[PDB]
């Protein structure tokens, strides 16, 4: 009789992507299906990548997209704090337990001396693992590097010999040796924890029951097993779920296709399309959320890998956008890029460079376009030959794609390092940009026109502009990633 | 007193731009002197009235009097002020000034025929001028259809005072005998816009150019009734930059084009004023700086291109909120978008495939490429015929809606030697600038009469256009078509 509770636990460490709205509506399906609580999670512990940007920006694309959840971050709820980085003292009390009951230990080695066992295992032809080193320290000692403020991790122990049992609820038993495990740690010398144990310690005092995440997971749920144990912690039921595909068998990636929800919204495509092609490639046709819901069960997954096929997405879409009336249908247009916001947005910089309104079209055309038309012969540039061409553009397009905050200044500072650190002009630059962004030598304000067009549409842009004039080889990208991480 | 001015456009078409400059002067002259500005229709559809008053108006011209704002002097349609027109109709012919005519059209039909042989400009012959007044009792007492033609001396010379001309001596010879009454009991425009001018007290007459050479006739008949005559001031022609006279061949001369194109009213307005008398202005500021005399002798250049480079500035020139209301009101509205949406909704996989689809609907042209107009079973002579012929027959189209639309356009085909099936393959790329797109037909309606014509004309003008040859032989196939 005990009700059923989900969760879906993203790390707010760049765009909302389209694997996460996947997981997260398997998730709220099961919990809705059995009449349970579905949760949202922040996972927030890596500091030097999480932003406060990208957690609403995970909020937004999933509201977006339909999916809702009963306690989080934003809504509050009973269980919480829903973000990892309001609960230090929380994991602090039972990574001491764990230490105190002798299932995990301190270790002091510095990044120097774990540098040095793993090439000295390396040679050995040794799988590379944590040598134990800390692990048999005397109590006299460790009571005196702590007294000394010496930086330390806690690590867990884990079994040599043997096999774990995964009790996956789709494949069955699943057998991973256990010395493909590594004494994992648990605590980082700056006082955070791993995901690791804040999932166990918060997936288990939030009563979190079924746990639906991505086979990438399951190489080390075995350590999440074992810490369930230590605990003495009821474990919850595991299933994990096959990967999204590319149709050529490849796993989806920026580069085929975009990864980012919003990248999809901005292009246009309608979130009941999205949402419901996400359910078509996991279970078993046009369906509403609801809809999907009442028809949902586990066992009707297919257990191969699912396939992100946008032609297919494409199709659906259009129907959804067919299959309705034409109110419903401007009422979508108008909230996608027909609203007095982006309008005026435009508006100033079309209102210098038109003799009458019938002018304004075929300027302001490409902020509704997604792409643009690809004219390779608009990036023959007088100074820059084809390959320095294609350098800047994958240097921009690399900056841009790390580039947190969307805004005019921050992507200009991120295309005059570019050109600086090449010992170019900013002059020299832009007259690429204005040809894959608007697809005309000239236009209105490019860099405006960037922030209006949004992270995603800019990138996308770019990218083809790239692919346009042949991209670029694994030599060259090796050669100029070098370039690209000496650059701010 | 105080002065008085008028305009009286027929309401037989839309509203051309030769009647929004003569409306402004005259509209300047009467608000400099702290008159009164009077608009008069002369019927003819209460349909195309009301273009005249939306076009107007959308210009920013107005008067104090007229069928819609009403007024003291009124009626002001002579549909409603009655039998006054036969009245001083027939006081000429029975003081002898007028008299009456029994000629059918056959027979005015051959007259001018051996005129314009001669290389004379035709003029009623005088046939009935001295019929006697017994022979004219009994024809119409037996009911035989006649008229009423004014007479006018026939040696001599008539000095016409103009305001800005000066004296412009004109010959009696030239003048015709012009007819009053028509057969139907209705007057003609030149008699009731001498009596509804004297009735409404109208004290300056500002026309154009082309009804100067009727002046005379217009001083005989305030003679012939003994009334004050009017001010009169004829103002020249608004001309290409060719100097020719404005022609819709040319430059389009219809409001709602320059409306539907995107620019602004007080650009045109403005434009207008910046052609007679003498740079950007307002109304009331042209009103402040007024003055006939500032008025050149030699007829006004109708530039376009100036015109865009002036319209340029009126938008440059104000608030970001004043010119997005001002492209709300030209197209990014409701009314327009809704109805293109259903257009759209059935064409798109996702939204940003809309603007590549829709552009058509807001670039005021298309991009022109001859190329498209390549037809399976028509040659490139019988492409520019049928456009051509379907250009002439849409631009004598009344009513603009789809269903009227198709009948032209239908009429054409089934006239000529091909189906309605066989002329869509060109209208698709004419008007969208693509071989295949929305629902041309639909399109049309949505895009209104002035850009469907504008980018038949260029698809036509782009493919060569016709010889003077092939004009008059194409239009006697016009004349055959409903
Ligand atoms: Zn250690
Ligand atoms: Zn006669």
């Amino acid at each position: 009789m005990t009700t059923v509770r989900t969760r879906i636990a993203p790390s707010p460490t760049g765009d909302p992507h389209v694997g996460t709205a996947y997981i997260a509506l398997f998730n709220l399906c099961f919990a809705r299906q059995h009449g349970g609580q579905f949760i949202l999670r922040i996972e927030d512990t890596d500091q030097l990548r999480s932003t406060r940007e990208s957690e609403q920006q995970i909020y937004d694309a999933l509201r977006w997209l339909g999916i809702e959840w009963d306690e989080g971050p934003d809504v509050g709820g009973p269980h919480g704090p829903y973000r990892q980085s309001e609960r230090g003292h929380i994991y602090k009390k039972y990574s001491d337990e764990l230490v105190e009951k002798g299932h995990a230990f301190t270790c002091f080695c510095t990044p120097e001396r774990l540098d040095a066992v793993r090439a000295e295992q390396m040679a050995r032809k040794e799988t590379p693992r944590y040598d134990g080193h800390c692990m048999h320290l005397p109590k006299d000692e460790v009571q005196r590097r702590l007294a000394a403020g010496e930086s330390h991790v806690t690590r867990m122990k884990v079994p040599t010999e043997g096999v774990c049992v995964v009790p996956d609820m789709l494949r069955g038993d699943v057998e991973i040796p256990w010395d493909r495990m590594d004494m994992q740690v648990l605590m980082k010398a700056d006082g955070l924890p791993t995901y690791f144990l804040a999932n166990v310690v918060d997936d288990h005092l939030m009563g979190i029951t079924h746990v639906l995440r991505g086979e990438e997971w399951l190489p080390s749920a075995p350590k999440l097993i074992k810490l369930y144990e230590y605990f003495g912690w009821e474990q919850p039921q595991l299933c994990y779920m096959p990967l999204l595909r590319n149709p050529d068998k490849s796993k989806l990636s920026k580069r085929k296709n975009p990864t980012s929800i919003t990248f999809y919204e901005r292009m246009g495509y309608l979130p009941q399309a999205l949402l419901n092609y996400l359910g078509r490639m996991g279970w078993s046709e046009k369906f509403t959320l609801a809809e999907m819901i009442e028809h949902f069960d586990l066992s009707r997954v297919s257990l191969g890998g699912p396939i992100f096929d946008l032609e297919k997405l494409s199709w659906l879409n259009g129907q959804w956008i067919r299959e309705q009336s034409v109110e419903e249908f401007a009422r979508e247009v108008q909230k996608w890029a027909l609203n007095p916001e982006y309008l005026m947005k435009i508006a100033p910089h079309v209102q210098g460079r038109v003799e009458n309104f019938s002018q304004i079209a075929p300027l302001a055309g490409f902020f509704f376009s997604g792409g643009v038309p690809l004219d390779a012969s608009l990036f023959e540039h007088k100074k820059l030959d084809p390959t320095q061409v294609r350098q800047v553009l994958q240097l921009v397009l690399w900056k841009l794609e790390s580039l947190r905050q969307w805004e005019k200044e921050r992507i200009t500072g991120c295309i005059q390092a570019v050109a600086e650190h090449l010992q170019l002009k900013l002059r020299d630059v832009m007259p690429l940009m204005f040809p894959a962004i608007t697809g005309h030598a000239s236009s209105v304000s490019v860099l405006d026109a960037m922030e209006i067009l949004g992270a995603d549409l800019s990138r996308y842009r770019l990218r083809q502009a790239l692919e346009l004039l042949g991209g670029a080889s694994k030599k060259e990208t090796k050669e100029w990633e070098k370039i690209r991480d000496a650059i701010p």
